[PDB]
Parts: structure tokens; sequence; C-alpha cells
């Protein structure tokens, strides 16, 4: 987080991780869609000239309040295809949160262990710990007929039984939900210390 004592504004960020195509970008589209218009910025895409496709999302909105200060949240997905693991590492910088969204289809199960590797690893080289920091996980795509159980997706990955969501992102199913608990969290921390 960012505290500016003097102008009593606090910046948080949220980092949406997982594995490829698992719905990081369609979560926070739907935040956009249906949050009001005096609570939100404008979500935005973001490349850059080297590879102008590789796009990671950026949302800024109003959540909780800390007393005295105005605090925003910034809402930052990453791209979550293997190769792309510098970029991911950019993202993660300064994290306060995060929220990792699971591809319930069962061909996808080895992406998510892989991928929810990579965020404790990557946690770890900046010199966090996923154990410790403001972290919910998202089982994604419940709709799907080829969709884990929610039992077996929590058997996989919540081994801590830390909060979790089931979501059909492109539906709403979940998504508040997730963001909330994850804001929360991170408002608690800042209360603290
Ligand atoms: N059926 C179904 N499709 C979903 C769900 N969530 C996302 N999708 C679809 O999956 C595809 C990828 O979603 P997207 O949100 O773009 O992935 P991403 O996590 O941002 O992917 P990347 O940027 O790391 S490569 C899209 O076609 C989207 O509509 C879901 O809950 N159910
Ligand atoms: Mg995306």
């Amino acid at each position: 987080s960012f505290i500016n004592y003097s102008s009593r504004e606090i910046n948080c960020k949220i980092v949406y991780y997982g594995p490829g195509l698992c719905g990081k970008t369609t979560n926070l589209q739907y935040i956009y869609n249906k949050t009001a218009a005096e609570t939100k910025g404008k979500l935005i895409s973001l490349s850059t000239e080297t590879d102008r496709t590789l796009f990671f999302d950026f949302l800024p909105l109003s959540l909780g309040e800390i007393r005295g200060f105005k605090t925003r949240f910034h809402l930052y997905t990453v791209p979550g295809q293997v190769f792309y693991d510098a970029s991911r590492k950019l993202i993660l910088k300064g994290v306060d949160g995060v929220v990792f969204v699971a591809d319930s289809q069962i061909e996808r199960m080895e992406a998510n262990m892989e991928s929810l590797e990579n965020l404790r690893i990557n946690l770890a080289e900046q010199g966090y710990d996923l154990n410790k920091i403001p972290y919910v996980i998202q089982y994604n795509k419940r709709d799907l007929p080829n969709a884990v159980t929610v039992e077996e997706m929590r058997k996989a990955l919540n081994h801590r039984n830390i909060p979790e969501y089931q979501a059909v992102a492109p539906t709403g199913v979940g998504v508040f939900d997730t963001l909330k608990a994850v804001a929360k969290l991170v408002l608690t921390e800042l209360k603290k210390g």
C-alpha cells in the first residue's frame, strides 16, 4: 500500500492471478459494468510496444473506508499463460491482496496448480509470503459440465481453508463476494499496522 499522511490518501493494490484464460479479465469487466458510476474509475487494458497484444487490466474503485483517509483500491490482472512470468512479476510488486481465479474445468487442473505454485514463488521472490497476505480463492466456470466438484477444488487448491467462492464470472455469480472478501481483509490489515 501507499499511504500519504499529508494528503490523507491510501492506495491499495489487488492482483487477480491464475492460469491462462481462467476468467481474471472477465471478473474485472463484470465489476466495472455493475459498479455504480460514483465509486469506480475506468477499466483499462495495458500492454507495451514490445508486445502490444500482451494485455492486462487496471480498474480503480472505492470500497471500504479507513477513517480520516481517502482509500482507493487498484485492481490488476496478469497474463496467466505460462510463458509470461516476467509480466506477472512486474504486476505483483506492491500487492496488498490477491484473488486466485481457478478454472474449474477438469482439463485445467494442472494449469491451476502450476499457476498457484507460481504465485507462491513469485511472492517469495519479492519478499512476500502467500500464507500471510490477504488472499481469497475463486472457483470460476461453475457453469461448465466438465467442472470439477467444489469439494475436489477445495481439496486440490485450498489446503489452508482460506476464503473461497464459487463463480461464473460472465454472469456475475460470486464476483462481488470475492472482491468484497479480499478488500475487507486488506482494510483490516491497514487498520492494524
Ligand atoms: N463458461 C464460462 N466461460 C468463462 C467464465 N469465465 C470466463 N470465461 C471465458 O473464458 C475466456 C477467457 O476469460 P478471460 O477473463 O479473458 O481470461 P483471463 O484469465 O483474463 O486470461 P489471460 O488474460 O490470463 S490469457 C473468455 O472467453 C471468457 O468469456 C465462466 O465462468 N464460464
Ligand atoms: Mg486477461
